């Protein structure tokens, strides 16, 4: 319906790619409660949407989120904490950010619930959760030191200090980075690179690679194989392998 | 053995390095059933042989290994995979396996690279999980070693829209810890696997074996099995004259026991 | 109290950071027994101390240390071995590692035990054990492999190999390279800052990023949601939010 | 309002939400309606504050016989692959009153519970296997956990029952009551739950349950910071000084 | 053929693969050479389209009294340090008939069978520290996952064996049948087994072992996608459609 | 010197040491003085290398009726976050001999212990939920891992206990004796483990530790690395040798 603070829209090639846009500048995408009750509908309807095999998420130029919103939580309990935050996680359809600007605390950590993370060359990542006497409460701990390492997200979640999108990237935070202007741009492109694949198939594969910190090796690779077995079920299994075989173009009907 | 797809031969100091060749260059050395069971039979051979401290694992100049082939498995069906279950053998090795990769190293051939112990890729080397193009995903490894060690963003951009990187790109992200000029790749990955050949076998086992571990359990009690071993090289003969070695000033021999 | 192998010392801004120096420069501070009591000493004085609210460890300008004491341990048997050296790793406050040049061995591991590594731009990291006869006995094949990623671990481990401050940044060991002259002084800065937090919260938050490494994704991130809810039940956080609201500098009280 | 479900607070003022399975036709089958309601009723007592506890039950004959297999009979791979855990997501504790049928997700529901107490004749199975499939909704998992492999295994692969006495010999059951007070039992120990701290009767739960996702020294790691956790309480004050004061405690559930 | 082993094709169509340790003087002390033959006898029974399942059984006297003392006597730490659970690799089902001893290796041997039947006189125990040395094949993993710390700690420290009723009491067999009876009650249960459909149960086996392997969370999304994957064989739709045309299955194993 | 405890070497050649919680008092509540007092005397049995084994246990009427109430009253959050498992570092076995109470803290010290022998009249349970809190010191963790989820979750959230048959029953506890042989039969077991090699037996407990901090695949491997370790000692060789060699085997304890 009529959303407040996000602008979605249909983008890319047969429009494949499900755009969201986070859309609260004055609050530089605060992540406030109402934000993110439209942001877990926008991302229910690409998930329903057949024409849509990828998401890109981003946020304004100057902030992709600024972080949760302090004013919302400022008077909460303890006792509160335990009387919808990572619905993004339950997406089975791949979700690339296009971290342009601000991409801190919570903002940060929705970036890292992405599958990818393409930062503009003026993106700014940090948790300074501890700036105002907490931690970070969505996966900043977790996430980010499994990207990042154990020295570096010590730093930067107990200084709160931010890193620029080069150093996100060299860390592997982030896997490219581009030009403010065609960020979103370039973002749209690889999601409609994914979005011509089998949608199944893809699903399958973002699953088994999601799956590699969940488990041992060991059981990751014994799960890897079960869904590789699978996609052996699948009709586009047989066209993609048969188009390779036969050298000509492979047409996948996602099942 | 008499090998269809495989070369191989002893190399480095003391012919201490066992050199595994695939050679199926036609077939930019994809790796069909038959190349697999010969290389598994190569690896066997080295494992058992005294005289082989570490094993060097490459391909040609154009490619280590294409990716598996499509063509065996274009027909299989779902029964067929699940009621039939060897890609994963050279896990199995205890000696040290490097993998010298130049030019393509794809799909399966990725997965191979990434089963080794180290990795030197050519300067020209190129990795990628194109699974996905052809309607399938990584089934060996690709989604679990590549994310381990390129982090999540990287690794979900190349088996998503099956991409390849650059050796450069696989030396920073942490796929493969030296890049050289594809001349002299496999002398220098042999050159590695001499240095480890010279320490004792028992050891390096033991230290392979700790550092997988990595993988397999919490940091705790990762700790713990680290302990484990480190306590029982003090069993052997190698810990008492390499730590003697070191305290005399004077050249460790070391006799793999 | 009179150290023999160390020293200790409170600098920064109001003598928050706690300063351990390895100082056995004859040996390149090889870890002897009695260095590591004294160490394990300075680091719970710290820890006690309520104007301490980060702790940096170095050793020497051309060392931090080479390694433990190979000489103490050449005449040791397995049923010795079988029937303290990681007591760093049960402080709750931070320690920053300032490391200039040698850290090899259990210098290495000491180092990597430290919740962040500062690196001298001449500092060189190692695990010689295998040279010796041995492998690394104070998870120098655990923490290098979690950090550096299996194939570097593997050749640093089986070769004994050492690499430079510049390789064990881009491989995520340590986070930042500094002048050997200006190194410990930036380390320490470091420590200041993440004593100005507070202290509670710090506490929680090092805990947060440490179990990253002891659990599968999902529960480390219910673990972090607890430990965010108890950032609630104190002064700190409240304050901490209500200083951002009311746009002020927030007081913390480490309560 | 509710189709295949009956729903009720029972128990000292109030304070045990039960629900009833009620499709005695196919003898409580989980078809995709039932499980909507099911959830429905779940989330309402779970956001009712006069609920400290859930009872679920089924009938006397059976507590639930398994899913509808004419819902599942026409569907396919593709359709699989693109909640029936919901109760799994509930804070509260969850009690299940087992008398007679507990098969295939029947028996897998009733494990996503808290605490099972199973009525005299009860009889638990995961017959999945003799439908050409197996056990979807933690089937192979719970039980195991719970009974250990060998029983398991024979469960599963041969989709033979057990009785109430050898569920609760092997630790499926807790309980084993006559079949008609057994639903009366089941909200006695509602109550009683329902009597304590609700904040801290859902920190423990959740405690508990964690010893199913990580190795004993995280699990302990993480009872100690809720252990924590409970010192912010009103609750824990007023327990702990009403102990020392020799008085009965008042919790607020805060 | 074999030295050490008896194999033979039992059971209905010969659905049954038995494998039998026959080292009588050595009380079935699993030497490397009976390991061996064991080995190839699963292997054969693994490949052949006609069995569906494997009951390993030894003597009335004894299952396996232990490893081969006489063969590691001699061994250094260096020795070890330069294949025992094959069994676990076999997809298809395999039961255990322990009659009698079932002692260290014996013990662990059983414990690696999927399910464990044991005859009224059966005994288990890890003597392994009354040698000098500790289970080296699963039997502080195994023994400890079904049988609980206490019991666990008290057999391996001290060496003291359990009867079969202890065993069933404590998870560790889930059936006890008379001495004469045994094997022929295990051949009927992997009768039963092999009836269903292979390419299903290897998958309900696999998931019940994953129990072992990761937390209920994960191991509940490995049984969901396994659940999926019985979608895409046509024994699921066979075993489905049978049951709502109330008629007999007719799996074919794909 | 000890206010809380009466320590003393028993059994055959003084293999065993007792510790005997000794503040009837306060029906043993473990104090902060007594859990010092208690390490101290588990450091010390720990290095006395003529104890094999420890035996831990307090009055006829009561084990340990929890941790101190009065002691926590007062504690603050933020006084948490400013040696309760100590005997879970202690490498040689400890066997907790069960009469009476062994409530909350006093419940969870005896789950810490390697062996649980309970007298006839014992009673297990965590009625920390009572006193508006939940178990500190793996009362969750540990209770569950031995009974299962339904009970534990019964006893943790409504603060009930439960008879020394159920906790038998349940598997946690293997032993029940009655009131006056109790300590007597913990240290005849006690004894037998200290029979054998105390670098075995440390190395065979830490094995079966370690069932609970890892999964199957990596425990087996853990633990036939420590198999192959005990290669690299002389009771290794002494304990199979004196099998073979039909005599009485002589354990140096290394
Ligand atoms: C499960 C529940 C979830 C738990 C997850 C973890 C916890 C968190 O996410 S806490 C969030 C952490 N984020 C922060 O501390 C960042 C706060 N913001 C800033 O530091 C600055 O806005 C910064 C540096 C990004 C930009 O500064 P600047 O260019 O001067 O812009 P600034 O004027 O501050 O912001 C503009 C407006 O946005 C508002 N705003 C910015 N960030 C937030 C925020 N996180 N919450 C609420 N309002 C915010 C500002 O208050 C201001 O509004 P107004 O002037 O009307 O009061
Ligand atoms: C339970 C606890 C678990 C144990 C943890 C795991 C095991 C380990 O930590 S073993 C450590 C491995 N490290 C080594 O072998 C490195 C040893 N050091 C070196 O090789 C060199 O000192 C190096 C390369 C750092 C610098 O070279 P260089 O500048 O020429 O110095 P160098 O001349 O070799 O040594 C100088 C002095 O330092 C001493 N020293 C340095 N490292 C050590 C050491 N590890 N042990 C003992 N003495 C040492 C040398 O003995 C020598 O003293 P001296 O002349 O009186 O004999
Ligand atoms: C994530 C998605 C979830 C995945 C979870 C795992 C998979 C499963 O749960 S599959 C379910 C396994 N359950 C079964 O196979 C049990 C099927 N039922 C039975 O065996 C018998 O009904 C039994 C033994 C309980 C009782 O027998 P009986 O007393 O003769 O009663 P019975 O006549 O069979 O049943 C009465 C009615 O209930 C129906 N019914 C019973 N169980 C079911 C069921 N599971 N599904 C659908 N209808 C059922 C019967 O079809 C019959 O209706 P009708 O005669 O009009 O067709
Ligand atoms: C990491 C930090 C550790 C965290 C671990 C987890 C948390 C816990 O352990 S909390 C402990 C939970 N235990 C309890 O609630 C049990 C409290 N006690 C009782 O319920 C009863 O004493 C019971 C049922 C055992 C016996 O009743 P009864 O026979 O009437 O004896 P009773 O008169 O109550 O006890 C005798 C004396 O011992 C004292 N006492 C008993 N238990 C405790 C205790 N846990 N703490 C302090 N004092 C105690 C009583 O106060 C009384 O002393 P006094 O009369 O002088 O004040």
């Amino acid at each position: 319906a009529n959303f407040q603070y996000i602008i979605t829209e249909k983008k890319g090639k047969n429009s494949s790619v499900g755009l969201i846009q986070l859309n609260r500048p004055k609050a530089l995408n605060a992540l406030c409660n109402g934000l993110i009750e439209e942001l877990n509908q926008a991302l229910e309807t690409f998930e329903e949407d057949p024409a849509v095999g990828a998401i890109v998420l981003t946020g304004g130029e100057k902030a992709f989120a600024a972080g949760a919103d302090i004013k919302e939580m400022q008077n909460r309990t303890f006792q509160d904490c335990y009387s919808h935050w990572d619905h993004i996680t339950r997406i089975k359809k791949p979700v690339i950010a296009a971290v342009n600007g601000y991409a801190l605390g919570g903002g940060c950590e929705l970036a890292m619930m992405c599958d990818i993370i393409y930062a503009g060359e003026k993106a700014q990542f940090g948790q300074p959760e501890i700036l105002l006497g907490t931690i970070p409460g969505a996966g900043g701990t977790q996430r980010l030191t499994r990207a990042v390492g154990k020295s570096l997200a010590m730093e930067m979640v107990l200084t709160g200090d931010r890193i620029s999108a080069q150093d996100a990237k060299q860390a592997g935070l982030v896997s490219k980075i581009f030009p403010v202007e065609t960020l979103v741009e370039e973002a749209i492109q690889c999601a409609e690179k994914i979005a011509n694949n089998s949608k199944i198939i893809v699903a399958m594969a973002k699953e088994s690679v999601n799956a590699a910190f969940e488990m041992t090796l060991t059981e990751g690779n014994k799960l890897e194989k079960k869904l590789f077995y699978s996609t052996f079920a699948t009709d586009d299994r047989r066209e993609g392998m048969s188009a390779f075989v036969e050298k000509r173009k492979a047409n996948f009907k996602d099942h």
